[PDB]
């Protein structure tokens, strides 16, 4: 699933570099639907929120 993979991967980068990247990425692709997930308007928005914290804790399963 693309949506979960981009969520998981974007969350990973924002988890390492900090939430300062969430803002950058969100505003850098605000019109692009590939990043619509970063806004609360998307259904998986809540899923991504968890991924960030999870990658920071270093417990989640990286993608394949």
């Amino acid at each position: 699933g693309e949506v979960r993979n981009i969520v998981d991967k974007t969350a990973s980068f924002v988890a390492r570099n900090g939430p300062e990247f969430e803002a950058r990425i969100r505003q850098n692709e605000i019109n692009n639907p590939k990043f619509n997930f970063l806004n609360p308007n998307d259904p998986y928005h809540a899923y991504y929120r968890h991924k960030v914290s999870e990658f920071k804790e270093g417990k989640a399963q990286e993608p394949s």
